[PDB]
């Protein structure tokens, strides 16, 4: 639902956003689950980044650089 | 930020969020453009839809699924 528990992916030509009410089908995540309790194995479904590649979309984590394996920025 | 600002695309496979805070770096599109004004020709950056396969994330026309020159999802 709000800016704050979305979590928007940040390697350079994605743009998926986690949204939690959503869930995400392609990796098989049910509604209503929080990014915090997505699996380990959990891959963004566009790009295929790990989650260390997504940023929230507003509050403190929004304005940090991503601890992400692809390219970004 | 709010989502009922932040627009999805439908497309197949496709998912990519225009947040109008962002712009579109791809698409030459400054921050603070809400989508509503986007140019006329402005495609998804990943997949080439128009605009008219995108939908909000939340508001009237957010739970619809989008009809548009592109297959979509729901
Ligand atoms: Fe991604
Ligand atoms: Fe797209």
């Amino acid at each position: 639902a709000n800016p704050e528990d979305m979590w928007r992916c940040q390697t350079v030509n994605c743009g998926y956003v986690y949204d939690p009410d959503r869930g995400d089908k392609r990796g098989k995540v049910p509604p209503g689950t929080r990014f915090e309790d997505l699996p380990d194995e959990w891959r963004c479904p566009i790009c295929k980044a790990t989650k260390k590649c997504f940023r929230p979309l507003a509050g403190p984590g929004s304005t940090e650089q991503p601890q992400c394996e692809m390219p970004t920025d």
